[PDB]
């Protein structure tokens, strides 16, 4: 077993990441402090797999979990594999607007990776849809999970909306 870590991308994994964003929300709530978060997702992922096997698959994800660490800048922004083809980025002290494009740079990255995909038609490349959340933790009953799901609210905004693109919640 690996402690902190993905085995595929050597990115951390979900434990590891859901920790974190949870000190963090905790620490955005005490400070009344913008939290942002990035749930990221390889368009077509199943197609991919199914057309040129789980073998490319994985080497595809590796090289955009590449991508994703070069966005990830700053000491204490943290980058995970979710799950899947499904990716996820904390940034802490990041506004709405640093989040986007932030989002915005790894998805070009992503492109410039040129891996070729027929879909969404022959001759295309591997893309990423992005979902972008950011939040001032409140009172009540609220769990650092609604970054989460707001975030996955933004994704399929972007996923319906033609893929390829950073969705937005606010």
């Amino acid at each position: 077993a690996l402690m902190n870590s993905d085995g595929l991308t050597g990115l951390s994994n979900r434990r590891h990441f859901d920790e974190y964003l949870e000190m963090e929300w905790r620490r955005s709530l005490r400070e009344q402090s913008q939290l942002s978060l990035l749930m990221i997702d390889v368009d077509y992922f199943k197609s991919y797999n199914d057309t040129f096997g789980h073998v490319a698959g994985d080497e595809a994800l590796r090289q955009v979990a590449g991508a994703i660490r070069e966005g990830c800048s700053r000491s204490s922004d943290l980058a995970a594999r979710y799950g899947g083809e499904e990716f996820a980025m904390v940034l802490p002290g990041t506004s709405p607007g640093g989040a986007r494009l932030l989002a915005e740079k790894v998805r070009r990255t992503v492109e410039s990776l040129q891996i070729s995909h027929d879909q969404p038609r022959p001759g295309s490349h591997l893309t990423v849809s992005i979902g972008v959340s950011t939040l001032v933790p409140g009172g009540g009953g609220q769990t650092f999970r609604v970054l989460i799901e707001m975030a996955d609210q933004a994704l399929y905004q972007a996923k319906n909306n033609g893929r390829n693109q950073v969705g937005l919640m606010e």
